[PDB]
């Protein structure tokens, strides 16, 4: 039998992360590690400067307070999994993670498996809010699949699933990741003398074939694997100003 | 060993360690010497904030009498988000971070808010400087440090990403000098400590940064190591397209046959 770490950014109650465990659960063993609330945009940060409290369910459940979803990996595969997990999932996560958006986002930063990436990590992110279900049966295919047979390649696998039945999918297709502009707005909120501020929407499509935006658009499920030379210009534009030299 | 040139460009200057830290506000009256000076910092120390910015709640704004904005609840990257689009008008012409309070060295810089502070991402706001001291005692030195880079960027512009710095704790008297170094690496951060709090319960610290893997020459941990001021242009990342191509028919996923 296989051994699953799930996580999330969105909390342990999270509809999509609780629709997902139960839809694993009857083929694989999952112990579920995730943040004690919604960590929306927390991408690779870690809790260093405090200690962090556990939680643990009923139902074998261990919720990380204040916690990050790197913290629930990083606890996870060193702690609190024993035995090891045989793969690191993150989701499903309310709303996309599209474009270069990825690099802020909680969800796909759970694919800090650099450690135990035994495993190729899984951020399954569902285009819409209504059906977990759809997105659930994608990534118990895909995780059948790794099974049977195993990956080679550990750059991250993201996934993007559009928010329609699991019938009215067309299909899945390989894409780059596109690219937005960056956000320049800032809303601003009164209080009842002083200003609140939220940080304003990503920035309009910008790129938009191949890429991550149009596959789910389609009706595609978008799958994208991530990672994460210029020292000749530095080092003359140093010497060039004239400084860390004396000439 | 170092003077203020008669540069006034706009600076937003932000960090990991939170408005009040030693490292952050040394530099903050350094570059007042010749440069404008707008702090928007953290209201905490968010060491290991990385990329990390409050989508979920609203974040609130504390100004000082001194001209420094401190923001409650903030990461390094909101400061910098809401200190390029609402708060420092006018605009910053370099988006300088530190100093920090602990080394940045090798594969640090990924999770490390310093470094992430430093992002050109808005417009060409950079090359932002992240400023790392090794240690804890010499903060004058690594602010002298970015008073001549910060001299050299007035002088000549540099096009094309970041700039990370990581300074010794050295006298400035002591300092051999400068070298442009590409990042090294360490084995994977793995260490969890537990430790017990008085009801019985374990309380859980992530634990530091993993044993050097890649240390030598044109690394930044040598640089450091030899005395010299260590400098890497960094950037991110995002190609076996075909490998997973290949594999989803193989296993048939997505595909009915």
């Amino acid at each position: 039998s296989m051994r699953i770490l799930l996580s999330n950014d969105d909390g342990v109650h999270a509809p999509g992360i609780q629709t997902l465990a139960k839809a694993l659960r009857e083929f694989a063993d999952v112990q579920v590690v995730a943040p004690d609330r919604n960590r929306s945009g927390a991408s690779n940060s870690l809790t260093l400067e405090s200690s962090l409290r556990t939680f643990t369910f009923d139902n074998g459940d261990i919720a990380v307070q204040m916690g990050t979803p790197t913290d629930c990996v990083y606890l996870g595969v060193n702690a609190l999994m024993r035995p090891r997990p045989d793969i690191v999932v993150s989701g499903i996560n309310a709303g996309p993670n599209l474009g270069d958006d990825v690099i802020y986002s909680g969800t796909v930063a759970a694919a800090m498996a650099g450690r135990h990436l035994g495993f190729p990590a899984l951020a399954v992110s569902l285009n819409g809010y209504q059906h977990y279900d759809t997105a659930a049966a994608v990534t118990c295919a895909l995780l059948r699949g790794l099974s049977r047979e195993p990956l080679r390649t550990g750059r991250i696998l993201n996934v993007n699933v559009p928010d329609l039945p699991l019938a009215q999918v067309k299909g899945i297709r390989v894409t780059r990741c596109g690219s937005r502009h960056p956000a320049d707005k800032v809303i601003p909120q009164e209080d009842p003398g002083n200003t609140l501020y939220w940080i304003g929407p990503p920035g309009d499509k910008y790129d938009a074939p191949d890429t991550d935006f149009a596959a789910v658009d389609e009706g595609y499920v978008s799958v994208t694997p991530l990672h994460v030379s210029a020292h000749d210009v530095v080092s003359d534009w140093l010497d060039s100003v004239g400084v860390g030299t004396q000439w």
